[PDB]
């Protein structure tokens, strides 16, 4: 058994691909539509699906914006340079709302920042 | 880079950590609390952090309810045997809202289920 994907909701399916791939370095797997049920899908990761857990966007035909609710708390993706990354997202259509820096009481350098629909993310920079 | 996890906040933390673990098969990977700022965390998964992806369980102390809301859509795991997961989860502090079957116009065997804080699961199947 493993974990395979995490399904959000979006309010512009190529507005988040862009910044899902663009922005953050994930590439686009598949796409989807569905027009019975009259929404799309996208699929962004870091890898192949055999191998490891992804992004499943979902977009409603006509539905741009949800009630994000307390529930759901964030993603948190590894990331290459979190200060660099902090700039990208400033730039690129996300907030950062924790700058780059090492965590409380620790070394490990992290961030918070949020995508195009406000879903949380925190980025964290990380047998062999 | 890659997906660490994907962190929920639930009504209570040992509820969570029995159907992750005892249910799902999911391991308890680590665990902390934070006097500071009143939270407790349990990290379950099916490989170590340092392989896959895994789910990042949040208890703020003395709160037990959240607002689901609708922008949230879930998570997915593969099973062996859908039919037997549904079984076992809605015996065991879970809900099944859409019973194991093969996917409208496919084969892939599916099934929803939902976790003791209704926090959505998507079961993806892997000659009798
Ligand atoms: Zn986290
Ligand atoms: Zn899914």
């Amino acid at each position: 058994m493993r974990l395979l994907h995490t399904m959000l909701r979006v309010g512009d399916l190529q507005r988040s691909i862009d910044f899902y791939t663009k922005v953050l370095g994930m590439k686009l797997l598949r796409t989807s539509e569905n027009p019975e049920y009259k929404y799309s899908l996208a699929f962004v990761g870091y890898g192949p699906e055999t191998e490891e857990a992804v992004i499943e966007l979902t977009y409603n035909w006509g539905v741009d914006k949800y009630e994000l609710g307390t529930a759901y708390g964030h993603i948190a993706l590894s990331v290459d340079n979190a200060a660099e990354a902090c700039e990208k997202i400033r730039q690129n259509g996300g907030n950062v709302t924790r700058e780059a820096g090492p965590v409380k009481g620790g070394t490990t350098v992290i961030a918070f920042v949020e995508d195009p629909d406000g879903y949380k993310i925190e980025l964290i920079e990380e047998g062999n």
